[PDB]
DNA sequence: TTTT
DNA sequence: TTTTTTT
DNA sequence: TTTTT
């Protein structure tokens, strides 16, 4: 029995040896949010959500190359690196923390009804818990969910983005939907998670906007423009509308 | 400002508030005007080879960068430009394409015999007599929001959409493969965008389709098991007391 | 007219004006590279299926090369794939099974791997092993070794049908497009299923029927399956109910 | 607006 | 519903 | 414990 690695994996296709791998150290991501998150909270919280409404697009540009930002700069990464989704990760934890300031809010609130997969979730932008599921939309779930009080909006999130995916336009080969959950849980029990009927009350009031979100808007406002001759059309075929 | 490496180590490293914008507006009206001269050089058999092929053809082409004339599909990632050519956009001037030339009798008459045996075709049960009727062929597995957007494609598109949402258990079509009302509500949205008004001839034209449609005979399945295949699958269906056949 | 299906026709198709029809191999893939991996150790091989998905995410973190041989992560068709490396890897252990002491080795060691006993699958007889070398393999590369038909074909059926049971997510692994795969391999070598062929895939199905199927997500998942099960309900069909005071 |  | 990081 | 819409 030998540890997994990859010199491993190379000698175990080319040797006549019989080998096999031990399976069975520790990153926590909370205990690195503790590190990291003081140094962005330098960034300006526009600044943040800017991040948040190009991620792809920033995404892109960060791949082409190692990039270095301040001293800072993003195979097998450390517990003391930053990754990209570390990255998007703390600036995430960084901005629900500013939903507690009614001033920061409001311009979380407002801007963030204009971000890509905002509106296409269709979420409704009303109280602050409103606004926290914006921000966490499009994060890295297993991460986050190891951060305290985060681990219900976490697990919620997955849940409904792995019931709701299609819907969401979500396709389960450019994203795992069950694997996410599936991390999610085995972070929880790594840190004793247990959920109790408070956290559960506290996950359904997330539940509950995620379930008031309309996914697809445009194409059901043109629908009932021309339901009336749709209709029509319906009731020649089988079924009447 | 505009999105480069400087700016995003700005972002991260300034207390300052910065701005950037991110997808490309796409109109397949414009990019069927420009590109369909370069798909009239087919041979129209090329072309009802290509869709009765059409999977098939995808899945090489999905290989690697696939090279055409002037024309690269530059296989994938990178998002998707509103000039660039995709496998879809390709595939839908071709049935255009294929849409134009049965205002011809000899290219009408090749093509509905061509077009009569291909799987997507008898699984609807399509009555190939007219024009009108070849047309829904050529339609048939096409991307109904993309042909929309062409003029006088309207009708055809939303038509088919709404058949396909009505009858898509007899069409034995996957509501998690495609889902159908998305799909009608897709086409919607393009013909809103360019302001299509529904008048008493547009529905008129609508109706003469809608009728094809209600003559039709449609069939589920029509997978890829062989009459040979399908007596041995269901016996094993069967032997786990999952088949329905009777 | 008639022409093979290649990516050189294609490009003929579109950029010449004359007509083409198509009208419709990894075996002898398999022949080639196959001895290469027969100097691995059995042991080795059943490590390669226990640890077959951690095993990948290293392979997949970079350009994986292993003696002439490396993985890229375009694809050739003599470039060796993760998946070709893993059907060559079930073939190889495969026909071990013909021989009756390694046959005791495998099907002691491959009873404790966690896609069988998943299958609650008895270990019986030699085809019953090689149903175990079978699980979580790629069906349709498999399928073009000969021999190999019946096999593959039948655990297709098998997992199509009991999916729900097997714990098989729809939407990570589409258990109809296997089959379809497979079968579509199987008339590509116009593979004929007689009785005798036949005769040998129901001594197969028998003994998945006599197993005994149980599958829990992971390892957490199963841990937190009481609490977890009571959030999907909750976002079924629509509701939009608020809850507020006075 | 994509290997539906 | 052959080629891919498809439990 | 990664460029996972």
């Amino acid at each position: 029995k030998v540890k997994l690695t990859k010199e491993n994996i190379v000698a175990l296709l080319t040797q006549g040896k019989d080998l096999e791998f031990e399976e069975n150290v520790a990153f926590n991501f909370k205990t690195f949010c503790l590190e990291n998150l003081d140094q962005i909270k330098k960034m300006s919280i526009i600044s943040c959500l800017t991040f948040l409404k190009n991620r792809q697009s920033i995404m892109k540009v960060i791949k082409q190359s190692d990039f270095t930002f301040g001293k800072i700069t993003i195979d097998r990464i450390g517990a003391t690196d930053m990754t990209f989704r570390r990255l998007d990760s703390l600036i995430r934890v960084r901005l629900v923390e500013e939903t507690g300031n009614s001033e920061n809010l409001n311009t979380i609130k407002s801007k963030i009804a204009s971000h890509p997969l905002i509106q296409a979730y269709g979420l409704p932008l009303d109280d602050a818990k409103s606004v926290r599921l914006a921000i966490m939309l499009g994060g890295s779930l297993p991460l986050i969910a190891s951060v305290d009080s985060f681990e219900m909006i976490s697990v919620v999130l997955a849940i409904y983005q792995d019931a709701k995916y299609k819907d969401l336009g979500i396709d389960p080969k450019k994203y795992d939907t069950k694997e996410a959950l599936g991390k999610v849980c085995t972070v929880l029990k790594s840190k004793a998670f247990e959920m109790n009927e408070d956290q559960v009350k506290k996950g359904k009031e997330y539940a509950a906007i995620l379930s008031s979100s309309n996914p697809n808007a445009k194409g059901s406002v043109a629908m009932e423009h021309y339901s009336e001759t749709l209709n029509k059309f319906y009731e020649m075929f089988g079924v009447k509308k």
